[PDB]
């Protein structure tokens, strides 16, 4: 039989691990030569594995690189101009990479060029509290001055978001080992703990959904429009660049000023983490200074699209895509994930070669260019908006399949929570002690739902990965799995975007045999399998109705930290649980209708409903000054790309409302959004009703 | 048989008679009790006549009415400050109305309050070359002036923009002979011409399609979040009434200053139509004042919404709309169109009552509030955006089905050109000397198309209309029909908004025997049965292709004035015509499957290919400050709400481009215009492709 189980048995760790093996041998930078040539590889095996099409869609984009002869650094300067300590200008590589080329040396990507020289300032996380804590209760001025951050908490976008509004010259971003140093744990090579050289490469954008910068809203195709510099999207306006931490020791062990406010603005250096501005005593007459060199540059990316056409449905379509582009060598980031899928793609083409066709389009895809800000998915969607609008059923993203050996993470849409639930019921656990036992069973057991007994955890999407155009733009339901460390014990993995992240560190530190790969190929192959074959799309719209009454209490809740306020200008949440309810009640009706109905063009109507469901949600005039999240109910955190916020119009509009000048205004505006909620999700519920 | 020709043959003559009279014996003004009474009635007969449902939808929207206490009026004043000269305060009744109620005197509708005092400037139509004229060429200013401009050629709306961007302090508008006398015939009530005493109502709003001014994007619903009057959308900012032409020469009769430029600024008035500004010689001290007291006050309307169920795709919408709501008696704008909508559901409701259903559903829409500014079908459709945009087939509209009675008028989409081709082959002329010819042939004889021999006119859609809403903002099919006057021989109709405007006006003077209107309900009626019961769409994509085609090598044309620029900034055309020959080729081969094909899902893949051909036009980021204007291919002129443009957003790049003072960035943003258009037409194309 061609079936479910059929896809699963034909999965095999050991060919995840050649694969893995395989892409991990050199570095595969966005725009580079060896990107393309593996691009070319993908897209070669692929079309062995048996898939119908494969195509290169390429796009001329904004990149951004160090210059090779005139190397980024930073210094202490003395008092006559002397640079009398220098951060250094490369990883020390890890054993027999010694001799490898084409290593990126550790820089921030799109950092303006400059030489800033100043005094320094420490900020902790460099989130938005951190500044509210160092303006506001230290009245510390970070105006002119240069920002030093520790990595952690926050997308690194936001941090220097943050610095710039605060007035900053230049930031610093370090990793400091009291977030990428596990205790007990030793440093690479002999553990996967970062050593003191190491240094986490990475972005700094704040693109809010855009894609490439200078073609917002469509594809960086061959006659674009290109905007000019000045008017690109999201580009930092201060020289910015990441250190290690025995580098960081070197900057942080002379700082004067104020010491830090609490015990959670300190790190694991033997430092005082003393904020500044400046150095103690002695110092006070040494400077800090940047030298960033690195261009910006429109540079052809290529995604890998292959297509599995549906013996049924061929016009409706489930995504599987992930990244190909590294930073370096990309052991966990992303290739521990294209190893996931082109073993999936493997396994989907051995059915296919036997006779056997999904009954829906997949498409899988190797995204490039996703380091330098989503690119590659975000340029292709641009292109074929209109077919994934009317077409896209779901996309499944695949990007690190380990963070961790601890137990299962899934974020996604709650419309595919069943779905999950279903799927983990039926897979094996691959943890110790759960021999026998169902992943449902070790993920529960290990990660438990905070509200609901005998439940696991799944968390709403946030961004900072592939699936950003295709949920909160064009409102395709999307859901990721991955392996993670518990959080309890410890609070990504340390050796994040640096040189050492290689093919050695997941095979001898992370998943020796393969298998939580394997079950995470399980997993994201099975989530496919389903939504592209099961008659009745596999999604409950009644779990919508569960979250969406949470985020409304959650939300009405901030907002009753201001009961004064809500009396004077009449904030009520009446119409938001109005709309609740009113969707809770027609969710219930369509899916007792669901059980109730082999007529064909009913069928397609209510997968037609299932699938423009989350479709419902796109608000087409987007969220206050972010015009490409247009998901109503769910959007990247404005103080945090990374985390998902819910009702985030609302969320905005209320968030340090007390500080507004204006609280008419401020509230006027909460309650528009209170509004637009409202709305949407009363429209959203009606997309369930009888269609006439 | 229940077939379209025995849904035809149903249609009466007879019924859209007595229909009309019913509707047209008292003002039905949107807002007011009396046509809340009607959209009542509406209902109730909708659900006599076999309907499924009938709702009505309710909306409180912003709209504008004279104060019965305090008349707006125009004097000319004295240098002593006696008022000499004083406009109408009402239209003299025809015979037989002079005891109706509550008829509302001429008013300009959203006007603001004020009383300005000024010199005249005569300003012909008051278009964008009319003041180009006035103030390029005749170096006359118009700041601070209150400006006359005679109504005709373009929307009042855009006058009122254009004199407001001249800086008038106010504008009068009136009917000159020459635009609203047809020569040889009588004044009413003894023929169909507007009297001295005779005004055109109606509303001077600037919404780019927004609907309700205080609620763009979202429906006026019972808990909308309003805009304050100030943000709100399309209002004037200076007062503006209009007058009729024995007024209008008491004030243009002594104007002095500047001679008009030539002959194409002198109407029919016995008066020497000098530019002004002010008045000549002995009365240069006498100034002209307006008394504007009208009110803008948020007032709830009612939508009566019909539902005729699918038996087959119920979940498939073809929409017949047209308003209800009129500025005096609507004998023919808007009554002749619903009497003829109200025979139609009659006509469908007898076939229903037999026990026949359309294939798909088919929704009939009373609209209010259409008078002032398309607040009902806009509010209506932001409210079913999500339902419209996923399942809606396509929107005939049913405003007056007469403006004259000498041949056929269509406006449409080019997806239905062969649809109304067809159709109108297949229908009796009710011309005289056309007895026993088809209407495709009388059609034709009398409005040729100017490029093809043997076909008739059809245009585009403009605006001003219901359809607007469902086309340009959501990009669902549309078209309009009616029957119109003879464009060569006389250069809309005399009594238009007008208390003249009655049931005997169109009895005695334009459709004595309804047979125009009967011929208007079958093709109307035609197009919504063919749309909601053909197997396959009637829609032909190739049509779409031609026009494109026809609209790139105009563009082209335009921007080919200016050469020089063109060799500066590199300005090609050549991926807008590469765009357009895919669209040709992927068109045709589409067309060849369409022919080539009892598979169900086969089909309804196709029909959705059909069916979201015209959404793939719509940019959801719309065109430049014009967010719900989002088809790429047409828009309402920004000169002339009434009549659409082709490649909007490169015709405004274009238009007066010579004159702006950067031309580096005026021809980077035709650049960038035509890489939207292209990719725009690049990607319909390509939902045209196969879909895996
Ligand atoms: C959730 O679903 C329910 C339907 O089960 C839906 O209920 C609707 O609520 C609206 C808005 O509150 C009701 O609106 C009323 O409609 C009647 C006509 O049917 C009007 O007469 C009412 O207006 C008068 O009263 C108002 C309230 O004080 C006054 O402000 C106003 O000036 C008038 O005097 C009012 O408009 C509507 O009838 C129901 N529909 C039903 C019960 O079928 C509800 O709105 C949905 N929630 C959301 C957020 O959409
Ligand atoms: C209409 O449909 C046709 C398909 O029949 C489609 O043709 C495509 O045109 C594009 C854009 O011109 C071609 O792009 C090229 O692709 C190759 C790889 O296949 C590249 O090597 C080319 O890049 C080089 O050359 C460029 C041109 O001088 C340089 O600027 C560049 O730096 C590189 O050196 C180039 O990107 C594409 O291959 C075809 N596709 C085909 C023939 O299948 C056309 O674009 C459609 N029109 C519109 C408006 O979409
Ligand atoms: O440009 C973008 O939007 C993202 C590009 C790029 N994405 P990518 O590196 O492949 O993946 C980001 C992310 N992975 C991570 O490890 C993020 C970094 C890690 N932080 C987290 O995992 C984190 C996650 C959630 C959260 F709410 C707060 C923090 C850290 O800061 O060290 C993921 O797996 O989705 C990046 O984050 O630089
Ligand atoms: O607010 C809006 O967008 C329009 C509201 C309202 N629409 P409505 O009066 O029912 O119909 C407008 C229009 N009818 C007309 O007669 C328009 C007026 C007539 N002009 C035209 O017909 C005209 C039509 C096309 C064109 F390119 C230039 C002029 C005139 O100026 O006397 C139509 O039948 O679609 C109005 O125009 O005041
Ligand atoms: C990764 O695997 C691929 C495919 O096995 C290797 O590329 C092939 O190398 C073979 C034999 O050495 C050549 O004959 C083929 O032309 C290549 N096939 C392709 C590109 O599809 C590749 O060398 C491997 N890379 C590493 C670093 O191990
Ligand atoms: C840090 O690096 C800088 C730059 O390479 C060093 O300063 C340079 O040293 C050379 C040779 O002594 C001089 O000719 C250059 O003029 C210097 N450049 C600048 C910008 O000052 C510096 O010595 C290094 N510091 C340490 C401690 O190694
Ligand atoms: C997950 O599995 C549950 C349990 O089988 C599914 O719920 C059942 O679905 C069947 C088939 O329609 C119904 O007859 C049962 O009454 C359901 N049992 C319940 C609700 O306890 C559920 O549909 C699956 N979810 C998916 C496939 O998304
Ligand atoms: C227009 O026609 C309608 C329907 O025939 C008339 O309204 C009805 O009047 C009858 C008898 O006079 C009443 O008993 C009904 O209650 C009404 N029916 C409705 C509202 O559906 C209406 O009077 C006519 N109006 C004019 C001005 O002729
Ligand atoms: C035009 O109308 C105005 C206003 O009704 C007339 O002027 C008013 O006349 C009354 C009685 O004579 C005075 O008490 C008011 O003070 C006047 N009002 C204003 C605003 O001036 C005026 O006479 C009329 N002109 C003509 C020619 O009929
Ligand atoms: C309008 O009528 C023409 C002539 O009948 C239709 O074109 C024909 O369609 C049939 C049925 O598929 C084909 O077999 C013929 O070859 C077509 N004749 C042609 C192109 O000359 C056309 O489809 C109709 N348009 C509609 C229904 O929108
Ligand atoms: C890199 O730096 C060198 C050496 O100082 C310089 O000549 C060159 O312009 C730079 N390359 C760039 C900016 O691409
Ligand atoms: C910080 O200091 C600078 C002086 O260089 C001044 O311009 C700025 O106003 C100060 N900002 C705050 C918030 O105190
Ligand atoms: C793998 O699992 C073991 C057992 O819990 C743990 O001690 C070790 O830290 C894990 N490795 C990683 C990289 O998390
Ligand atoms: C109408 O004008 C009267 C009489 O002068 C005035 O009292 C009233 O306020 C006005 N009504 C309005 C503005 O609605
Ligand atoms: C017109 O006249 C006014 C003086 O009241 C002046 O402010 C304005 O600049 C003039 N405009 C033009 C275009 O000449
Ligand atoms: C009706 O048709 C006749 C014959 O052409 C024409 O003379 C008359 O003007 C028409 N009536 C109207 C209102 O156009
Ligand atoms: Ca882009
Ligand atoms: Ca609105
Ligand atoms: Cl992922
Ligand atoms: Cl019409
Ligand atoms: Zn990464
Ligand atoms: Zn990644
Ligand atoms: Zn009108
Ligand atoms: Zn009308």
């Amino acid at each position: 039989k061609h079936n479910m189980k059929a896809f699963l048995d034909e999965l095999k760790a050991e060919n995840i691990k050649k694969f893995l093996y395989n892409f991990t041998q050199i570095p595969h930078l966005a725009g580079t030569e060896q990107n393309f040539q593996l691009a070319k590889q993908i897209q070669s095996q692929w079309k062995e594995f048996g898939l119908d099409s494969v195509e290169l869609a390429h796009y001329d984009v904004l990149l951004s690189y160090p210059n090779k002869t005139h190397p980024n650094y930073i210094s202490i300067i003395n008092e006559d101009g002397n640079e009398i300590f220098n951060t250094s200008l490369f990883e020390p590589p890890p054993p027999g990479y010694e001799n490898v080329s084409d290593i990126v040396p550790p820089f921030s990507a799109f950092s303006p060029q400059g030489m800033p020289e100043g005094d320094l300032v420490y900020v902790n996380y460099a989130r938005t509290e951190d500044f509210f804590k160092l303006e506001r209760d230290m009245k510390i001025n970070c105006s002119g001055k240069i920002v030093i951050a520790r990595y952690g908490k926050v997308f690194r976008g936001n941090k220097v978001k943050n610095a710039q509004l605060a007035g900053a010259k230049g930031v610093i971003l370090y990793s400091d080992p009291a977030d990428y140093f596990a205790p007990g744990v030793k440093s690479y090579p002999d553990g996967w703990n970062l050593p003191g050289g190491g240094v986490q490469r990475g972005n700094i954008l704040n693109l809010n959904g855009a894609g490439d910068p200078l073609t917002p809203g469509y594809p960086a195709n061959e006659y674009a429009y290109r905007r000019g510099i000045a008017e690109a999207v999201g580009l930092p306006s201060i020289p910015v660049h990441p250190i290690g931490y025995y580098d960081a020791q070197k900057l942080l062990e002379k700082m004067g000023g104020s010491a830090p406010p609490d015990s959670s603005w300190r790190g694991s250096l033997k430092v005082p983490y003393n904020v500044g501005p400046g150095f103690t005593g002695n110092f006070s007459t040494q400077k800090v200074k940047m030298h960033i060199h690195s261009t910006n540059e429109v540079t052809r990316i290529y995604n890998v699209i292959g297509t599995l056409r549906g013996a049924v449905e061929p016009d409706r379509y489930v995504i599987l895509g992930g990244h190909r582009d590294s930073w370096v060598f990309g052991g966990i980031d992303p290739q521990s994930g294209a190893a996931v899928v082109h073993e999936i793609v493997r396994s989907f083409g051995t059915l296919k070669k036997e006779g056997w066709r999904p009954r829906r389009t997949i498409l899988f895809a190797s995204w490039d260019a996703e380091e330098f800000g989503l690119l590659g998915s975000t340029e292709w969607a641009e292109e074929n908006s209109r077919l994934l609008q009317e077409r896209g059923v779901a996309y499944i993203n695949a990007d690190s399949s380990i963070e961790g050996n601890y137990t299962l993470r899934v974020d996604c849409t709650p419309l595919m929570y069943s779905l999950v639930h279903n799927l983990t019921k039926e897979l094996k656990s691959p943890d110790e002690g759960f021999e026998g036992k169902s992943l449902y069973e070790s993920w529960t057991k290990k990660s438990p739902s905070p509200e609901f007994s005998g439940m696991p955890r799944i968390s709403k999407l946030g961004s900072g990965n592939d699936f950003e155009v295709f949920f909160q733009r064009l409102g395709i339901a999307s859901g990721r799995a991955r392996y993670t460390k518990n959080w309890e014990t410890n609070k990504g993995y340390p050796l994040y975007h640096s040189v050492y992240e290689t093919y050695e560190l997941v095979e001898k530190f992370y998943d020796p045999m393969f298998k939580y790969h394997l079950t995470v190929a399980q997993v994201r192959g099975g989530m496919v399998f389903e939504l592209a074959n099961s008659i009745v799309l596999p999604f409950d719209c009644r779990d919508y109705a569960v979250v969406l009454r949470k985020y409304a209490d959650k939300i009405y809740s901030i907002s009753m930290k201001h009961p004064q306020e809500m009396k004077t200008y009449s904030v009520s949440f009446d119409s938001l649980f109005s709309a609740v309810k009113n969707f809770t009640e027609i969710a219930s009706k369509f899916s007792e209708r669901l059980q109730d109905f082999s007529n064909p063009i009913v069928l397609r109507m209510m997968n037609d409903q299932l699938m423009f469901l989350e479709r419902a949600f796109i608000d087409p005039l987007g969220l206050p000054d972010r015009p490409f999240y247009r998901h109503v109910i769910y959007a990247p955190s404005s103080h945090n790309k990374y985390a998902g916020e819910s009702f985030p119009g609302i969320y905005d509009a209320l968030f340090d409302i007390e500080s507004k000048v204006d609280p008419s205004k401020a509230w006027g505006e909460v309650k528009r959004q209170i509004y637009v909620a409202a709305f949407t999700v009363q429209a959203a519920a009606e997309t369930l009703s009888e269609v006439a």
